[PDB]
Parts: C-alpha cells; structure tokens; sequence
C-alpha cells in the first residue's frame, strides 16, 4: 500500500541518516494521519539543527480551508492543551484570515510540532489583529515595511518550540540584490553567509521570520528556494544536501525539493524536503506567481 | 559545557510545560549564578501556583557559611533597594543566627525571588530578635507551640511577594497523625486536601509557614516531603507531578524529587503543588539529612 511503503520510507530515511525517531511516536502520528500522507502535498525532510546530527521531520499540506490537522491531532492525543498562548493561536488564525490551505508538520522523535495556516497571499496587516500573536510581532512593523515584507504568504504554530513563523512572498526588486539579506541579517545580528550562499538567497521566494513569548526580537529567519530535481540542488555546499538530494525516496523518479536556509544567533543550519508525490514543489512556484 | 546543558534543559522545561518565561531573565540569572547551578545542589522546579498555568523557577543550595547569593545578586543588578524591610532581612537573619548554608530560587519569568538561610536546627525563639521579620511571627508564639513547630531548620526572604518563611523539622509524633494537619489548615480557615494527601502530608519532614508585612494572618503553609526516584512520586495525584516526575531532565538516570503540598485561602490563590527535580543528585540527601532520616 502506499501508506506502508510511505511508513518505510520514512523509517529507511531516519536509519539512513542516523535520525533520532520513535517508532511508537510514528505509530502514533500515521494512526491519525497516514492516509493523509498518501493523498496530499506530504514531504520527507531532513536538517541538520543539531551539531554532527540529522533530525527527521515529515509534513503535509492539503488545499481545505479549515484547519484539518488541529482536529486530527486532538482527538489522537497528538496535541493537548499546554496552558500557553499557542493553544488557541491557530484557532485564531483561521478566524482572521479565510485560509485557502492547511498543513502540518511532525518531528518523528516528538510528535507533531506545527500547524500551518495558507491564506491567500494577504497584506501583512491583516495578521496584527490575531489575539494571541507574541507581542514582538506588531512590535516589528517598520522591521516588516524596511525589508519589503508586506505579502503575507503562510503562518505557523510550532506547538514544541512555542512559537510562530509568519511567512512572506519575496517578491520585491531588493530582494532580488544580496545587499538584501546581507542587510536583514546584519539588522538582527545573525551570521552573514558566503557569498555563493547570498547568491542562492537572491532567488528565494519565501521569508520566514519566527517569533515567541519570551523574548522582544526576532528568534530566526529562514529562506527557502526549490529545485526541479535531485541534480540542482546545490550538493557541494552541503553533506547532507547532497546525500538527501541524491538518496531521497519519493514515488517517481526524479522528485524535486525544496532547501531552507536558516539563521539566528551565533540557529544557522540546512533544511531539505523531498517533494514525496511530486505536488509540492509545483504548489510552490504557483503560490509565488512564478513559473516552474 | 555543563552550565550551557543545565540552560537549555531549563528552557526545554519551561517550553514542555508552557510555563511563561524571559530569555532576558534567564541570560541575567545565568551571569551570575551559572557556575553555581553546575557545582552545587541544583533543582528545576515547576509548580501549578497559577490556575490552569505551569510556572518555573530553579534554585540551588550550597553548604557556605555566608550569603553569597546576596552579593551575587546585588552585583548583578538582580536584587535592589526596594524601601522595603526585606532590604535588610537577609542580613538580620545571618547575623542572628549561623548559617551552615544558603540558597537562592529564581522566577524564569521575573529574576531573584527567595534566598534562604540554613542553621543547624534550632529552637524557633532564635529567630524572634530579627528586628525587620513581620510582627506577626512573634504574634504567633503560641501557635508555634501548640503545632510543635520547635525546631526551626531554615529562614526564607522572598523579595518580590513581600514574604518571609520559617521551617521547621517535622519531628513530633503528634506530626505523624492526619488529624495534626486537618487541625493546622483548619485553624487558618484553609482548604482540607483528601484523605490521601493527608496520608502524604504525615511523611513530611518540613513544614513552611509564610508571614509578611500586610497582615496579622498566617498566609500560606506548605509541607514538604522527598521521593528517591521517578516511580515513587505519586504521580495519580497531579498531572504536573505526573508529567514532570516521568520527563523532568537531569545528570543522572533516575533522579530523586522534591515534592511541596502548598495550601493558603481558597479565595486567593488556594492549594497547589511543587515539584524539585534533583537535577545533580545532592538535594535529596541532603533533605534526608538536615531531617536525620535515612534514605
């Protein structure tokens, strides 16, 4: 079936790359959603965030306009209650902004970690009336008006790290120079990458700017890129992008994958999906009005 | 490093629990105080003091003479003037009485909240010449007496509730019967826990009374007992107990805890418990000691 073999997949992914994982975790997540990883947008994933270790992450996205997942995952015990403002965020979400899709993502040693709201590309203003949002956020305004980040494109409630990512379609000309992201990052004190890296952020579609409850600034931000197929990812930055883009179990042949670029205070790390169905990486490009 | 595990292992605490919490704060208490979170009798503690909210606070104790968690903090802009007696209170009490140790705990959410004073185990009338305690501590003489509340073994000032605490050695025989605390929380119109917690309350070896400067009342009683592993916590009795018994992180395998039944007015903030996870494996021994217990 194509659940078991997306099950075996996964389990192969985490063996292969020495990827901490639960099987009983596993169980549990593919007891709720295990038939939505055959039918949707589902990704494998693999970063590296920990020094000398691999973390595994597998997610999905389907095109309805209520938050599936959050049902899902309550009645499986997946996620309870925390007493903290992420409980209702997401509730929140999609009472202030008409969503178009829903996602969410797992953590195959945890559990599920976050639930993703995909409205229609929307001004960004439109987030600063969510209750429970962290201060932060309405506090980065000018932050969101200085580098261009006004075409809100996806939110996120990551359940584990309390916090929340608000995402962006990178689609001003500024963004397109890497004096762009040498400044952005400069502005929060994160690690400016080699140039070869800037390079590569010039053509990043989307920015992901996190923020929590413990802190005024912003926590990390991330840049993400795709790539058509195993052959140009850029292999030689990276260990792990080049064994993930080269040994990736998907359904076809030549899969595409999407790479996130992550930076935060001196975290700085890799993050590679493999577009399991082939669904993800063209709902991508169409979301960013770009062609394949 | 140690001190950077024993950080993160407090934020992944007070994350799991969704307990509120400063990275600012946590920098600040980690400036100044980090080296002794690594060396001495660490614990992290949750308690579900807020209704329906986990808060977190981490504390340590170390066997010192003087109180050197006072000039730390003062040093690093942790603890100030307030216009308050409790400027002077610490300093009072080492100088009333000779400490074997002190301690500190500290709000992730907020900064220094309590040091403390360990004596030797003392007669409780030792305590009554401290000049800034709250009147209502020598009002209660005679409430000391009739609950055996005679052997004082610890002195706390809490800075930002405003609040003193004196322990005591729960070592009288009338403190092993369920109706010494049905008699106790009942002569402060406190709230009397089930059947079972009393039969929890008669093992324990401490007993905290809190006084303070806004009142005559006693405004808050806890009682303390120790666990030697995860397994023997009575994990049924309290989700958070259950929880942070099974995960609460530490250097060593199986941890001991340190258990606190706290009871005040329903009214306020009510009845609630804390839990210490003895994170380098001294608290608990040390508990059983300064208690001349076995464990």
């Amino acid at each position: 079936t194509i659940v078991n073999r997306i099950r075996t997949d996964v389990v192969n992914v985490a063996k292969s790359f020495g990827a901490e994982y639960s099987e009983a975790v596993i169980d549990q997540i593919f007891q709720g959603f295990g038939e939505k990883f055959t039918n949707t947008g589902f990704a494998i994933r693999v970063q590296n965030k920990r020094n000398q270790k691999v973390d595994c992450n597998i997610r999905y996205g389907e095109a309805k306009e209520n938050c599936l997942a959050w049902d899902i995952a309550r009645e499986s015990g997946l996620l309870s209650d925390q007493g903290h403002p992420v409980d209702t965020l997401i509730q929140e979400m999609f009472q202030a902004i008409p969503a178009i899709a829903y996602g969410a993502d797992f953590d195959i040693n945890y559990g599920l970690v976050k639930i993703w709201h995909l409205p229609k590309i929307v001004p960004v203003e439109e987030a600063f009336k969510i209750p429970s949002l962290p201060k932060s956020v309405n506090a980065h305004i000018d932050f969101f008006k200085k580098y261009h980040l006004d075409a809100l494109c996806a939110l996120t409630v990551d359940y584990r790290n309390k916090s929340t990512n608000l995402y962006f379609d990178a689609h001003h000309p500024e963004q397109r120079t890497t004096q762009f992201y040498k400044n952005i990052l400069q502005s929060q004190q994160f690690e400016v990458p080699s140039d070869e890296v800037l390079e590569i952020l010039v053509n990043c579609p989307e920015i992901a700017v996190t923020f929590n409850w413990s802190s005024p600034g912003i926590e990390r931000m991330c840049f993400y890129t795709a790539f058509v197929n195993r052959e140009t990812v850029p292999q030689h930055i990276n260990p792990v992008l080049k064994k993930f883009a080269q040994e990736a179990p998907a359904l076809l042949d030549n899969p595409g994958f999407l790479v996130g670029w992550s930076f935060g205070p001196d975290g700085t790390y890799i993050k590679i999906d493999v577009d399991y169905h082939g669904l993800v990486v063209p709902s991508f490009f169409h979301m960013h009005n770009l062609p394949l």
